[PDB]
């Protein structure tokens, strides 16, 4: 679970395709960890476009 | 018996020749003591090799 504030008044991004290392191509960035049933971390990159 | 608590991140060592004389070669070194009817001490060491 995890709780986010969004912007009422931020406009979508201005490039419309989506990427993955791109600063305009999404409005925002989230990352999430975790954990296998062996343990290892894993890193789950939450990307938040209008 | 013993008991090795190993590590699922451990990525496979960059030596493909296993080598006895180098530490990378092996991923750990276990050495156990182990008595025979005379009273010598065999120093056993067991390789772990992922």
């Amino acid at each position: 679970s995890m709780q986010i504030n969004l912007n009422s008044t931020d406009p979508v991004p201005s490039k419309t395709p989506f990427s993955v290392s791109d600063a305009d191509s999404y409005n925002k960035k989230g990352t999430v960890t975790v954990y296998d049933s062996q343990g290892n971390a894993h890193d789950m990159n939450v990307y938040f476009v209008k």
